[PDB]
């Protein structure tokens, strides 16, 4: 059997950055106490994953990437009183720790446990558990999903139904809860009110999603990937627009077009002349912008001040504003309910030897969501 | 009679920027439909008037600024349903218009008929109503309070208690509403929670005495001069900071001092690296950071959007986002029924002919809030 004892198997490995995944082969130790190993059976390719392979986001190189997951769990450590092996679980790549300030306002759900922010590239007790070639191989947001098998601290994973089609569920775990928390937890849209999203990935439609689902009069999607457009309308947006359409700047557009601006933008790229234009494309007295993209590292944006005194809120969030531990059972529990469908997100489905043809995917506009299948 | 005829009156007229005010004689028209004509009783200096004479604002010279105030109504245009002869006033700097998109949502309150955005130094309708030496002055945010007799919009005018102490209830007109209001409806700071206010002037003490009425558990005041600290403890600070005392930014002194950071920032003040240090001495994943203060004439802040993507809201607001008609009356209503006292601010009253003594006490930090009166 494998409880306790090292296992062996294929996990994609980024040695270089702006360099293909290798599939390797890697020993993944066992659990120590309050971490579980997990069996992955699904996972979806994020544009997290994607900016640590193009540079934006620094991590501690060589590193399992992938966040996105769902799989069974196959061992737990000590202390380990939330899972039982066999469980399906959804890692999550924000930990709530329970005990820290963070965990502890009702309001706010980065915990201090996080590896986003200063990223160490190992689990919450310091070390790696992958090696490859005898080399350690460090972990990613304490999650790594993009490897058969991963070793996830218990704060750091939720139990989610025994039922869950873990191969739609995995979306949770990052890309629908990120997005359709953002409309919903962050922003807080308000019924009949005018939104723009900026971006339509996995993460942008989920957020048009969320839009819709609150009561969104108006959904102004804006991408200039024209083929995203289809699946946006499907999914609640009222109008798409493309940037490279118009001869004047898309906040000028967009303010013209809606009575001098939204009342809600969403952010859903990461780059810092949309986070600029969503600042400004939203009203200037009554509007929220929300910063839902992970920006390139040490990039800077100069804003008036002015363009805040007038009443603007600027604001961003991590997971949606969904405490990670209690919210993605619940949003499982929702999704059997029927409440709402993940389909029309995952376009590909690739075995996960495939992972850079997933990539090559993404980069070209032709997936929202890849999922891969383990 | 005065009505339906040109006043003439004393008015502190600004001719040119950092020059000394010229007490002069001018001519303040009737009022037209809509508007009203006001005698001043009681004017607050206030650091939005300073910002012109330094030339931080910009607006159209020569113009007649002050806009802090409380009066008695001359004469009421045609149509004006609100105000009749007699009544007590307060003329507000933004309007409440009561049509406009800012004004029928039921959270925002920067009125489009708001002469602060862009300023054109004129009553709504485009046109001023003062003239001396055969030349026309201009308006200050359609109040122009530092003359003896101003004519204001209805929209922007409030009817007070009947029975107010107007050399009093004069800050309520900015001032009180801005700080107060910032901390209580803008903030919406919580019970128990933990702000830091930077600038203790008489927009900054009412923002700490705003904390104070919302329960923040601490209250840490900031500020460069020593001497407002005994008025900050005593409307509220838990403890008052100055800058000069350390060898660290007070962000990093701030963030040890509250367990990472506080719940709530406020930067009463208006200058760019205390809008930095505002934000970044929140906590990054719960702490909302207002801006109150008014920013230098185009200057802009080089922000990292890491900074509000954990999740720290960034708002600026106007008023302390009271509704001005119908706010500044239901505080004047709560002052008479006992709920605060401006005792603490009003430092020095003056007769209005010493209005340049009154700025400089303020450029020395003898005075809190210098009350002109008539
Ligand atoms: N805040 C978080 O919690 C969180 C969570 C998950 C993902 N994210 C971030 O969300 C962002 C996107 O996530 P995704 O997985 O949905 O990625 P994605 O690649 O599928 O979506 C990016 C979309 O933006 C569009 N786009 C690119 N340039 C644009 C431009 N100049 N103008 C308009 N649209 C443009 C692209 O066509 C693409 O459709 C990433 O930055 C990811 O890092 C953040
Ligand atoms: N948003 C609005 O609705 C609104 C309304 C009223 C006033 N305001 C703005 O509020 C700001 C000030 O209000 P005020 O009327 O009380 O003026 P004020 O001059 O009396 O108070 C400002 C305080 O800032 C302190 N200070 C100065 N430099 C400092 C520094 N470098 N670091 C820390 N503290 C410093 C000064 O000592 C003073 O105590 C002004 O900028 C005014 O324009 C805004
Ligand atoms: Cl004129
Ligand atoms: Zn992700
Ligand atoms: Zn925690
Ligand atoms: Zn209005
Ligand atoms: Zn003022």
């Amino acid at each position: 059997s494998t409880a306790g004892k090292v296992i062996k198997c294929k996990a994609a490995v980024l040695w270089e950055v702006k360099k293909p995944f290798s599939i390797e082969d890697v020993e993944v130790a066992p659990p120590k106490a309050y971490e579980v190993r997990i069996k992955m059976v699904a996972v979806g390719i994020c544009g997290t994953d994607d900016h640590v392979v193009s540079g934006n986001l620094v991590t501690p190189l060589p590193v399992i990437l992938g966040h996105e997951a769902a799989g069974i769990v196959e061992s737990v450590g000590e202390g380990v009183t939330t899972v039982k092996p066999g469980d399906k679980v959804i890692p999550l790549f924000t930990p709530q720790c329970g005990k820290c300030r963070v965990c502890k306002n009702p309001e706010s759900n980065y915990c201090l446990k996080n590896d986003l922010g200063n990223p160490r590239g190992t689990l919450q007790d310091g070390t790696r558990r992958f090696t490859c070639r005898g080399k350690p191989i460090h972990h990613f947001l304490g999650t790594s999903t993009f490897s058969q098998y991963t070793v996830v601290d218990e704060n750091a994973v939720a139990k989610i139904d025994a039922a869950s089609p873990l191969e739609k569920v995995c979306l949770i775990g990052c890309g629908f809860s990120t997005g359709y928390g953002s409309a919903v937890n962050v922003a807080k849209v308000t019924p009949g009110s005018t939104c723009a999203v900026f971006g339509l990935g996995g993460v942008g439609l989920s957020a048009v999603m969320g839009c819709k689902a609150a009561g969104a009069a108006r959904i102004i999607a804006v991408d200039i990937n024209k083929d995203k457009f289809a699946k946006a309308k499907e999914l609640g947006a009222t109008e798409c627009i493309n940037p490279q359409d118009y001869k004047k700047p898309i906040q000028e557009v967009l303010k013209e077009m809606t009575d001098g601006g939204v009342d809600f933008s969403f952010e859903v790229i990461g780059r810092l002349d949309t986070m600029m234009a969503s600042l400004l494309c939203c009203h200037e007295a009554c509007g929220t912008s929300v910063i839902v993209g992970v920006p390139p590292a040490s990039q800077n944006l100069s804003i008036n001040p002015m363009l805040l005194l007038t009443g603007r809120t600027w604001k961003g969030a991590v997971y949606g504003g969904f405490k990670s531990k209690e919210g993605i059972p619940k949003l499982v529990a929702d999704f059997m309910a029927k409440k709402f469908s993940l389909d029309a997100l995952i376009t590909h489905v690739l075995p996960f030897e495939k992972i850079n043809e997933g990539f090559d995917l993404l980069h070209s506009g032709k997936s929202i969501r890849t999922v891969l299948t383990f």
